[PDB]
């Protein structure tokens, strides 16, 4: 039972082995079970200024706490919040086993805690499933996720092979957005990686061989995620969105927010002269996005109801107008129409996004021109 004041741990409790002889044990900092990580000061150097700066500010729940740091002759000891497992176990675990923590909100917690570091000009520099940790259930048993191992520098490239941004091997906050983008695909894909093989993933990162198979081209849910992930893992770091940019993405929106975006967009475009820059950018994509005539791809009850009062059919703007029209007037529509559409907001928005998978992603990119406006502030980062 080793004791280095104030930290207390016992061997044979080892939670896991790290890199460069790093070992983590189950131990107790004060009255409370903690995870004690033993590192070799010749290998890893602990950053005291970064840990202190984080401790002196408001603590983010999705960033892990470093309780104490103690040194003995041979080693350097660090105490961190004892956790149940890592993100790998979460992904490998069965869907029912997640204990109420959903994958999207998990990625949100990760990205939020990552933005909290970046707000302090702290770059994690190693981000990966093992450094994303799953908390132990609290009381009632709710669990969160916490990014961990930040503020550890390898003495003489930082990070773990396969999660390292290409420019580091070829640092600012965009290194973490790259690793996050790989983690994002890892969680969604249920274990797959943007670069498939473990041995050649880092090699593929350097030459940009990334491939996303698990995201279907025809599925709205997957098209939204695809557009977000590919920007994060983009080879050119200046094209990668910030942490707060990611949190505003449609990937994190609820269904009513998705429908609310479609409504708020239609009102702005109303209100826009055709050939104008906003409407021209919106109508650029499709054509294909709207599936030629969209009136052909919607159920017959809606087709007939639309015969009353002229919709283009090759226009995304007209399609957005029709969706806003049926939502505001939903109570007025015949029970045949309301049956094939609602309930609202959920089954209603899914009616259009399922039939037009690129509609939300397409509309979102075209409408970035309004990102600065006060009405679209919920949908975009105003900077
Ligand atoms: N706070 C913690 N609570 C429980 N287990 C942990 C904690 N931190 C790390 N571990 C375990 O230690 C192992 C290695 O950790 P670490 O030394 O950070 O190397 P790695 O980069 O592989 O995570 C992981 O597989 C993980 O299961
Ligand atoms: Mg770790």
């Amino acid at each position: 039972v080793v004791i280095v004041g104030k930290i207390s741990f016992c061997p044979k409790d080892v939670l896991g082995h790290g890199a460069e002889g790093t070992i983590v044990y189950r131990g107790m900092f004060d009255n409370r079970d903690v995870a004690v990580k033993r590192i070799l000061p010749e290998c890893f150097s602990f950053a005291d200024r970064e840990v202190q700066l984080l401790r002196e500010s408001d603590e983010h729940p999705n960033v892990i706490r470093y309780f104490c740091t103690e040194k003995d002759r041979q080693f350097q000891y660090i105490a961190i919040e004892l956790c149940a497992a890592t993100l790998q176990e979460y992904v490998e675990q069965k869907d029912f086993a997640h204990l109420g923590l959903e994958p999207i909100t998990l990625l949100q917690q990760t990205t939020s805690g990552l933005a909290h570091l970046h707000s302090l000009n702290i770059v994690h520099r190693d981000l990966k499933p093992h450094n994303i940790l799953i908390s132990m259930p609290n009381a009632h048993g709710k669990i969160k996720a916490m990014i961990s191992d930040f503020g550890l520098c390898k003495k003489l490239v930082p990070g773990t092979e396969g999660w390292i941004a290409p420019e580091m091997l070829s640092p600012t906050y965009t290194v973490d957005i790259f690793s996050a983008g790989c983690v994002f695909y890892y969680v969604i894909s249920e274990g797959s990686h943007p670069f498939g093989k473990s041995l050649q993933r880092q090699a593929n990162i350097l030459l940009g061989a990334c491939s996303l198979d698990c995201l279907h081209p025809e599925k709205h849910e997957d098209v939204i995620a695809r557009e977000l992930i590919e920007k994060m893992i983009a080879m050119d770091p200046q094209k990668r969105p910030s942490a707060k940019h990611v949190l505003k993405h449609p990937f994190f929106w609820s269904l009513e927010k998705q429908l609310q975006f479609f409504q708020d967009v239609s009102d702005r475009i109303e209100k826009e002269s055709l050939d104008g820059p906003i409407v021209k950018q919106l109508e650029r994509g499709g054509r294909a996005v709207v599936k030629m005539d969209w009136r052909e791809n919607i159920t017959v009850p809606l087709q007939t109801d639309l015969r009353k009062f002229t919709y283009k059919g090759g226009s995304v703007r007209d399609l957005l107008r029709a969706m806003r029209n049926k939502k505001h007037h939903y109570r007025e529509l015949p029970a045949e129409v309301r049956e094939t559409l609602g309930s609202l907001p959920d089954d209603f928005v899914c009616y259009f996004t399922s039939r037009f998978p690129h509609l939300l992603a397409h509309t979102y990119r075209a409408m970035e021109l309004c990102s600065h406006e006060r009405l679209f502030q919920p949908y975009y980062f105003h900077e």
